[PDB]
C-alpha cells in the first residue's frame, strides 16, 4: 500500500493543484436556493445549524480527505469552524446583495492544510428562502462529480428528516479581446434562472437543437455586451462549447466552435453556429480519464502561437426536485473557474426544466459584467420576436 | 489533433516540471568517457566538433521537442550555441578537476524556452581520453529511457564513421539524519568504476546475490562516512533499493529496505539487508505507466508524519562496447537528482562487467562527500578480507 491507507493523487487532481496561483483559485462552487418548508417553525434554520454545531458525526469521503505530499490522507481532527459559516443577509435580503456576497467568497483560496471544501449557510433571502454556498476544489470534483455528491447528500423525499450534516451522508483562429487578459483574484458572479421551454419552443420552430439556440443566445448577448464597451473584435469569437444540452454517467463532448459574433443578424449567427458545431473537427470526448486529462490540458494549459476566447460549459442537474430536511431545492447555480487569458466563464445547469446560468468573471477585466444577464434575456426575446412574426 | 501536431505532456513528464524549484533542478545526466582511437589524427576532436558546428542536420525527436503550455511542440529554429559547449581541461587534465567541472555544470537549471537538453564536449582528459556530459530533463527521460537513447545514437561497430551529430541519429521508520535536510542548488558529483567480478566473487562465496553485496557495501560505507562526521543515527537508515542488479525492456522493481547501518559487523549488516530485501512488503513495480507514476510520487513527493533516508538506483547499461566515430566508450557514469529532504542520491550502472557508481549530493549538506568513494573501496576490501580468512 501507499503509507498504509493513503491514495496517490490522480493526474487530473494534480493539474488543478499545480496551476493554482494567487490570482486564479482553482475551486468550483454551487449556489443552492432552498424554499423554507410551508409548515416549518420560525426556528427552522436556527435548529438545523444547531444540529450541525453539536453533531458528533464525522465527515465521510471525500470530505474527510486532505493533502499529504502527492497523496490523499484522512483528516483525523474535523475543525467545524474552519469549514463552516452561518450568516444572515441584512433586511430585506435582495438577490443583488446575495450575489455580491458570493462574488466576494468565490474569490478566496482554499487552505491546503485541511480538506479542500467550505460550506456557507446564508439566511434571510427574500421570498422565504435560505441559501447554501458550497465551495470545493476542482482537484476533488468537476461539475458532474459534484452533481453526484449533491444527489447523494440531499433527499428526493420531502418527508425525510436530516439526521447528520450533508458532508456525513452515506489552429489559433481566436482574436484578441478583453476576455483574454491577465486576471486578478477578485470575482464577479452573476446568476439567473431561465425557463428552458422558451429555448425548446425556439428550437422546434427553427428546426434546430436546444443547444444550438442556447449558444446563439449567448453569442448575441456577448456581441451586445462587447459592443456596449466598444470592444467587439472584428473576427468572431471562438468558444469551446458542448455538443448537446443533456447527452448516462456521462460528460458531454466539447467542441471548438465559431460563435459568429461579427454578424449582425440573429438567424445568421444561429446558422453559422449550428454548422460549426455540426462540422467542427476539434471534438474532445470526456468519457475516459485520458480523454478528460487531455481536455483539461487544452482548456487550462493551452498552447499558444489563442485557440479560443471562452468556454461555455454545461453541467446537467437532476430532473426531479431535491430536499433538505423538507426544504425544497428551488434553484442551483454553478460557479466555475477564471484564469489568465480567460477572464469570463459561462456555465449552465439544467434543473426542473429551468436553465440555471452561472456567469463568473475577473472583476477588473470585465466591468459591469452583470449586464450580460439583461443581454441574455433580450436575445431570447429577439428570437421569440422573429418567430412570432414568422 | 492537439494544435495540429503537438502532443499533450504525459502525467509523469508533468510531475518533474511541477516539482522543479531553484534549489532542486530536475534534470539527470550522463558522464561519458571516450578513448581516442589508436590510429586517430591529433585533430580528431577538433574535426569532430567542426563537423558538428557546420552540420546542416536537424535534431530528431526527442531533441527537437520543446514545451508549449501543457504540450510538446517542435523546435523550428535549432540554436546550437545554446545547447552545445566545447571546452578543454587545463593540463594535466586529472579526473579530480573533471568532476569539479561536472559538479558545477550539474547545478544549473535548463531553460524551458528551448528543448530541455545540453551537450558538453570536454577535451584533454588524462590518459588520451575525452568526455561528453549530456544533461537532459527527467520530464523527457528516466535512466532506462536515456540508455535507449544512448544505444540508438552511438554505434556498436568500431569501424562506423559518424556523419551527423548524435542528436540527429535515426509506516515512517526512517530516522532523522544529515541526509534529510533542505538542499541548495550547488552540487558535488563523485564518480568511480569498480570491477563487478569482485562483487560476484563475494556473492558466490557467501551464497547471496550481487545486489545483496552491493547494498551491504553501500551500507558499511555510509556508516563509516556518517561516523566520521559524528552523524550516525541510532536507528538504521532505510533506503529505497533495487530488488536485483539487472533483472527485457524492464525497469527493476524497487523495495523499501533496512540498511542495518547501526550494526558494527559486515556479515551482520549483509544478513539483515538480505532478509529485508527478500521479505519487505513495500515493493514498487515499474512496468506500467501507472506503476511508474505511483513510484514517482512515493520518491519525489512522499507523504510525511520520513519514509526513507535515500534512494539507491540501478540503471542497467549495455553489455557490449559502444563507439563514437571509432572512439571507444570506456566508462559511463549516471548523475541523478537531489531534492529537499534527500541530499544524497546513489545511482549505479553496469557496463562491460564494471559497476559505474555515480554519487550526487547537495554540496552544503554533505561536506567532503567524495570520501564515500574511499569508504566504498574499503568496504569491498573488508568483505574480501573476511572471505580470504574463511
Ligand atoms: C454536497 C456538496 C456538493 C458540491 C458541489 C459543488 C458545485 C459543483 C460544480 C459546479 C461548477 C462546475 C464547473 C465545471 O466543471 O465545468
Ligand atoms: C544521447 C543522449 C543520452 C542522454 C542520457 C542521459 C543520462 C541518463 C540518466 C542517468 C541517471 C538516471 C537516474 C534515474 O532515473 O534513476
Amino acid at each position: 500500500a501507499y503509507f498504509a491507507g493513503m491514495r496517490p493523487l490522480h493526474p487530473i487532481d494534480f493539474i488543478f493543484l499545480s496551476l493554482e496561483k494567487r490570482q486564479q483559485p482553482m475551486h468550483v462552487g454551487g449556489l443552492f436556493l432552498f424554499q423554507i418548508p410551508d409548515n416549518a417553525p420560525d426556528t427552522f434554520i436556527q435548529d438545523l445549524v444547531n444540529d450541525i454545531r453539536i453533531s458528533k458525526s464525522i465527515p465521510v469521503p471525500p470530505f474527510n480527505n486532505k493533502l499529504n505530499g502527492l497523496f490523499w490522507d484522512e483528516d483525523e481532527e474535523f475543525d467545524l469552524d474552519h469549514h463552516f459559516r452561518h450568516i444572515a443577509l441584512p433586511h430585506p435580503g435582495r438577490i443583488r446583495e446575495l450575489l455580491i456576497y458570493i462574488s466576494q467568497e468565490h474569490s478566496t483560496l482554499l487552505d491546503r492544510a485541511k480538506p479542500l471544501w467550505t460550506c456557507n449557510i446564508i439566511e434571510g433571502i427574500e421570498g422565504n428562502r435560505f441559501a447554501m454556498y458550497f465551495k470545493i476544489h476542482h482537484a476533488m470534483v468537476d461539475g458532474v462529480a459534484g452533481m453526484r455528491l449533491i444527489e447523494k447528500s440531499l433527499s428526493h423525499d420531502v418527508t425525510e428528516k436530516s439526521i447528520v450534516p450533508p458532508w456525513c451522508v452515506e489552429s489559433f483562429q481566436a482574436p484578441c479581446s478583453i476576455l483574454n487578459q491577465r486576471v486578478s483574484s477578485s470575482r464577479r458572479f452573476a446568476a439567473q434562472s431561465f425557463d428552458l421551454d422558451r429555448f425548446r419552443n425556439i428550437a422546434k420552430s427553427l428546426n434546430v437543437t436546444i443547444n444550438d439556440v442556447v449558444l446563439a443566445v449567448c453569442s448575441g448577448a456577448l456581441r451586445a455586451y462587447l459592443m456596449s464597451h466598444n470592444s467587439l473584435p472584428s473576427k468572431p469569437l471562438i468558444a469551446m462549447v458542448p455538443a448537446s444540452i443533456r447527452n448516462v454517467s456521462n460528460r458531454i463532448t466539447m467542441i471548438l466552435a465559431n460563435l459568429a459574433t461579427h454578424k449582425d443578424d440573429p438567424l445568421q449567427r444561429l446558422e453559422i453556429i449550428r454548422r460549426s458545431v455540426q462540422n467542427s473537427k476539434q471534438r474532445f470526448k470526456r468519457m475516459t480519464s485520458d480523454q478528460i486529462l487531455n481536455y483539461s490540458a487544452v482548456v487550462y494549459g493551452p498552447a499558444g502561437l489563442q485557440a479560443f476566447n471562452l468556454v461555455i460549459s454545461n453541467v446537467p442537474g437532476p430532473r426531479e426536485p431535491l430536499y433538505w430536511n423538507g426544504a425544497k431545492l428551488d434553484a442551483l447555480y454553478p460557479a466555475s473557474i477564471v484564469l489568465d487569458g480567460q477572464a469570463l466563464n459561462i456555465t449552465m445547469t439544467s434543473y426542473l426544466d429551468k436553465l440555471e446560468v452561472g456567469l463568473i468573471a475577473c472583476r477588473n477585466a470585465l466591468p459591469r459584467m452583470q449586464n450580460l444577464l439583461t443581454h441574455l434575456e433580450e436575445e431570447i426575446q429577439l428570437f421569440e420576436g422573429v418567430i412570432a412574426k414568422q
